[PDB]
This record gives structure tokens, C-alpha cells and sequence, in this order.
């Protein structure tokens, strides 16, 4: 009484092992997928200090995952929509010096 294929469990296990929070979001398109960790713990941390301490653990796995583009960012639940509604996840690469 259970059947439904859907990977992304790898990045989920690595995301959780790296640093949980509450929820997970393995979004993407086809090649590059963004893994946003929902929760609150990292609700104030620096994007750098975050992605950093977040990459520290999932540094190797990704290093190899390089083959693709598995992004990661520990944010809130509303931070997502807002993020996706922003110009960073819905209009990244804007204005360059």
C-alpha cells in the first residue's frame, strides 16, 4: 500500500545529515536543483556562514555532484516563496560591474 518513485532523497539525506532545521525543499528544473532547508534555526545566519557551515558537511558529496548543480540554502518557509518571488530565484544574474 505504498508506491511512488521520486529521487532527491540523496540530497535530502545529505541535507539533513549536513544540517537539518525542520523541512526540506529539493526544487529544480532538470539539471540544476535548489535544495532549500526549511526550519528556523538558520533564520538569521549569514548566507555565507550558512552556505558555508552547510557546505562544510555536504562539501564532498557536492564536490562530486559537481557533475550537476545541486544548490543548497537554509531558509524559512516563507523565505522560499519570497526568494522565488525575488530576483535571485526568478531573475538571478542582474546588474554586473
Amino acid at each position: 500500500m505504498i508506491e511512488d518513485p521520486m529521487e532527491n532523497n540523496e540530497i535530502q539525506s545529505v541535507l539533513m545529515n549536513a544540517l537539518s532545521l525542520q523541512e526540506v525543499h529539493v526544487s529544480g528544473d532538470g539539471s540544476h536543483f535548489q535544495v532549500i532547508a526549511v526550519g528556523e534555526l538558520f533564520d538569521g545566519m549569514s548566507r555565507v556562514k550558512k552556505q558555508q557551515t552547510v557546505y562544510g558537511p555536504l562539501m564532498e558529496y557536492i564536490a562530486d555532484n559537481r557533475i550537476h548543480a545541486v544548490s543548497i540554502k537554509a531558509y524559512t518557509p516563507a523565505e522560499w516563496a519570497r526568494d522565488r518571488k525575488l530576483n535571485g530565484f526568478l531573475e538571478h544574474h542582474h546588474h554586473h560591474h
